[PDB]
């Protein structure tokens, strides 16, 4: 029973690492509590009304047991996030979060590492890019599948950044996109290594969601 | 990642105390995943297919990162067990994972304590006798609710059983009833205090999970 | 053996979270001593020659074994705080405590939580007012009975405050009255996620005594 | 809060190791809650009935936030047991509790250790000779004032019993009388180094009330 | 200084496993030595002088700093093991070494895990089996570099025998084969798991060194 | 499984503590390999083709797991350094590791500690005062074979500076010279008695080779 | 074996509480050796050549196992420092040990706290005033008998200075004199309950001693 | 304070390694006290009415400070262990501890270690033969300074006895000769490694010691 705080989370049906992380950072007397969401073929919705008509009902199934609620997918983040905060009252968007800690942060040069191929690293780069952020940086696992995604070895996503070195060193922080991933671990050992913020979009996601509710925290990575 | 194993948990939409107990139970390297479902106003579904259909849709969020799956309700157990074994292939049942249980702990005097009203409880205590339990004795926490009974406190549930200590110590074994019941800790002092196999209803289910996947535990109580 | 010191309490017959607290602090080598007042009904006694003679009595059965003694009662604090002064030489009364210590820390804007009932706690808000004090925000738990007090769970004080985050966010210190209240516990977390001094009735009443016996120690909540 | 159990002990004023020792045996969510009892002449009651009403008020002021009830005193318990059982039901009276533990440990030689002058140490000699125990040996710190006696070290206490290794070997168990003495070491260490059981009075009180309660406890020296 | 004991360890170029788990398993005042040798194309020498010649070079690198040495390679181990025996004294040959702990450890049935691909995991196979080992089932990682052998997370190891629950309940014992995999964690988790001895080839060879040495230590999954 | 990071290592047949000490020193998630060369004659190599042929040849071994390699020999490091550079780019010598460190620590005035005999001491002295160092004192243990050294004992290393207490203070640091000895232990006690750094030649060498992989560690010593 | 350091002691027959002293705070790899003297009738030597000459016996019993000797005796002290100093090179004096300490700590106010009857208290209190010191205030255990002294408990200790707390709170520092007194933890809680050094001879004699041999090491006390 | 005992020992002059190992096996309580005899010439007393009297007068040092004495070296005990059983009641003579303690382990075959020359080895196994025991091997580390055999390193020990392997596995135990040797810790190495008692000469001594004083603990080796 979360006396100190209740966090519910919506999030695709198959990401199998948020879940994990979330309870990782969860301080004493939290407790975090979610439901899924039918895994979808685009990034972005189609149907926006069919959209909301089913962001409503999960929101619905969390609303009770939650102190606040984190919004766990990418999808409709980028060009309906009006939807998402309309439904949700203070909703806490991942990606956003991962703004506000690094403007926080004071980071103006950025290197990016993603789970996604190419193209989509590239795209998440130009959002990001087209956000104020010098890119120095990037690279992906390319991969497509959530629960692949969601696999993926602490060490794995460690050696995805590491392998760039010389050039991770030039920014100002390292972030690294999807909250499929589990970056509990990883996260701490590069932020180490680096000397750097090390950024997750898990660990950005909490942050935000602790600082509205008020909970003392450590997070990892920064 | 749930390298060691990932157990799927269908719940109500207000139980905020069994994801906790499930995660507090899992051993290293196993994670918990949940997904909710509409809150129901009886304890029995009305329209079969309906709820056929809607039990479909949450395993089917469920499926992919689930190595097992755990029915965390009691609605539609008493009466349609078999609909949920039809739709979910290996499904564990808290309810007949604490049958087992206490059968291979060869309990045949049982102790019954619960958090809803007199009526509820008669029911629930009239329901294990035609089991086959000698039921010595039982209360209630009186509660409708389910987020007020997720609200219990550990050593409320303690003094639920304590406060009867002498009907108790005529059991061969407690039993705690509800999964929304947070029992981690209040099962462990019980168990200590009273000298014999305390079960609760989420630590029983852990138990046939685990069994079914294979992954070493210690469960709590008993 | 309190080789280290021995803090002799006063408190009411049905007072069950005060004697918790004051051990929880005490710090090695340090040994709490209490004795037991006839429960009142009032908040003040009405024959003061009666209350003189009873106190004196209590006060005898601890002078020996006591280094210094704390008045753990709100009853005659208020108005016949002399007459405590006069038969408990140097008695530390928790209630001033409170008041010196929020002094220390420089505090003008409080929040204060109690146990009590609308009425009640609108004549503590309006007594720590007179006292200089401006008071953005309040709540009581509503309760009459001491022991019903002394079972408040540590989150439920939590909530108690929290619940109001909004004005308690304003107050430079939150102060928690009620020597009834067990708080060590609750009033770390409150600490600790409000980024700021929170006081409890016990914890004022402690770090007093222990200073003006000369014991380092590290009090909760501030 | 003592969610899982609340032990009041009535104690003489001037008694300043037992309640020490009380809650360092007390086990988690167990608390101690005394009151105490004006200072006597002699070691047994005069007044008889301005003994038990004197005895009825200060358990009047344990009553209600009390599980059980300890005696924690000597005076009264050798002639007036029954007036005390008759006041206070189910009271724990220590040197009771020291007999049954004795009995259910099969011991018949015995060695007394107390913190009396020869006189009295004498007549706690064949006050116990006087149910059966055969007394290879014993010996007394010739104390009288009972803060003097709850001064008394550690390894005072031990000493006390070593110093007469010779025939303390020949005994089956040791006991140290009065409560106002701090044996919760000291009864460690003796019983480690002579290897048998070693009972203190406040050792054997815990045990017993303990027992009734039932609440899982490892108790000092047995 | 490995003053209890120098374990001297010849291995392949790219074995990057069996170093790690040989010191993760060195108990106390314990040191691991080695040298690398030439990577080669077959499984078996071509060159039986040839071969020889370099075997007895790395062991002369090796044999003033061991007190015993381990052959870390399965490169003709299975048609030219005299030749080793030759050359190193006392030599310790891990697949030797498996074929004697499961011997001592009664098995008859056995479940075989390899890193290799279905043509090679074929002839691990029945060449375990021409031992008079009854297989009831096996399967390989289908990997081919030893780089990339040794890459193998935990949990890939553990999930690789765990996949066939079925059939691995059937045997006896599972035994992974390749010094290259590092086996460490693996082996436990599996050994807690599936309740039965999960013996490595890294793990089999420290078994065999430490007892032909007679150093106490506690070996992974038996 | 090095998935932080993996460092090759190139060492003399007899190096007995080089190991050790690497291993000690490697933080979590690095992993230490290494390969053995014939021992020589000489301090430098009287033929460089052989020596370049028989370099690159142990390199090639070590090349495909390594992501940095540790030229851990004294031998061809003087007058043959270009060569080593050669054939292993970015290898890290431990003498030129030292020189770096020492720099880095603004170190003017050195005592230095060696574990040979007065001839070759005074050879090393002469090579660090040509480097620009006062060496205001030094003291070798006189020993000859690498295995002696390598079995040199933590205090024997210890005492070796100690005994020169006088001069040592002169110093503004202490180099011991070989990576035979297993500094480890050593290093953290002289470095905390004598209050300032005391660097061995095998923690130089982590130093850099963690420098260069950016790997987040604390060596002894300094 | 002290192969870190090796410390000699000559101290009083009687004495039971320095070696105890020095070995607790003796850091790891020292080690304490010590011999005994005669005890004596006065506490100045009578005879010259006579205390010299016993002395020099002592001295060459200690001579070849010890660093550094420290003279745990206060007999000879006051009128033969020099004969001490003459008879052992670089000897360690506790009681000038505690002058440095003191000097070096700017201390100008200081309170005394001794074992002795009044008389020598007060001695003690002259010597040290006639040293420069003002000396705010003063009592002793009035103990006579070393081994009386040696007795001494660690909060029996720690009350002869609590006693006088408010003139104790005038000094800069408190000085416990006498090496027969185990001050190891009593100092240490005066010292954190005083907010102030409080220097003990036995502290005083380690600091010295330690810091002649270099080796870094926390006294209690200061 | 030694409240719990207080050990004397009498040990020759340049012994550094019986105080070091008989402080690390005193249980919590007890303290140990040293006085130093003068280094002499043979291995048994030429005058004995000089030896008694020296023997005498270091007696009269430890005697009140004891609670029991240990005489700690091998002179005079093999000839002349009736003078000093005269001299010191119920001294402990450690070789005759070792007999005691083997005895009690049912020892017949026995394996010697010491370090000694061969011709004073041969002399020592040949005692331990004619009083009953078979010694089916021995060896030592040919030393003949006692300061030169206290620094024996830990491993250095115990590779005394493990480079005879073979022989030793024949034995019931092992024995290690001299007081001088620090065997805390080697003995519990062998003792882990061989799996049979080790026991060293200072081990057996606290053995006897702790036994007679009654006070338990855990002695190394057996």
């Amino acid at each position: 029973p979360g006396g100190r705080g209740r966090i519910g989370v919506i999030l695709p049906a198959n990401n199998a690492g948020m879940e994990y992380d979330l309870w990782k950072m969860a301080p004493e007397g939290v407790s975090i509590h979610s439901t899924r969401m039918k895994p979808t073929k685009g990034c972005e919705p189609e149907n926006v009304e069919e959209f909301e008509k089913e962001l409503k009902y999960s929101y619905s199934l969390l609303a009770e047991v939650s102190d606040i609620i984190i919004y766990g997918r990418t999808y409709g983040t980028h060009k309906h996030a009006h939807v998402i905060k309309r439904v949700i009252k203070d909703v806490v968007i991942p990606e956003e979060s991962v703004y506000e800690l690094l403007k926080k942060l004071n980071v103006r040069k950025l290197w990016i590492g993603t789970p996604y191929i190419k193209e989509r690293t590239l795209e998440e780069v130009e959002w990001w890019r087209n956000k104020g952020f010098e890119i120095v940086g990037y690279d992906g696992l390319g991969k497509i599948r959530g629960i692949d995604i969601s696999n993926t070895p602490i060490f794995t996503i460690y050696r995805l950044v590491k392998r760039h070195l010389n050039e991770v060193l030039k920014a100002d922080a390292v972030y690294i996109a999807c909250t499929a991933l589990s970056t509990y671990e990883a996260v701490q050992y590069l932020h180490e290594d680096l000397d750097m913020p090390v950024v997750s979009e898990n660990a950005a996601a909490m942050w935000e969601a602790l600082n509205k509710l008020k909970i003392k925290a450590k997070l990892p990575g920064f």
